[PDB]
């Protein structure tokens, strides 16, 4: 139940005004981090799979129901849809959109 933005490689560009409420980060906590310093142990490889997928194909993927870990570093579980969109002059991607949907 909040949108972020992402560069192709993971990176946080954008959380929207519902996101610091969930995960406790200031956006200038969390912008220019990677996806990566927040995923619990447990989930990290699978996530890093429907990623992979995200960046390969222009359709949406959805994620398995994870943990992330807040600023107070305990966890809350997270459901995501991401989608990439590609510059159809250069291939590289501009952002990945995710829908965080919060449990």
């Amino acid at each position: 139940m909040f949108i972020s933005r992402h560069s192709g490689e993971g990176k946080f560009l954008f959380i929207d005004q519902r996101a610091t409420l969930v995960i406790g980060f200031l956006p200038q906590e969390i912008l220019g981090t990677s996806f990566y310093e927040y995923f619990h142990n447990e989930d990290i490889a699978a996530l890093m799979e429907s990623h992979k997928m995200v960046m390969q194909v222009p359709e949406k993927v959805t994620t398995q129901v994870y943990r992330f870990r807040c600023k107070d570093n305990s966890y809350i579980q997270l459901q995501s849809e991401w989608r990439a969109f590609k510059n159809p002059a250069t291939s590289e991607i501009d952002y990945i959109i995710a829908k965080n949907s919060v449990f």
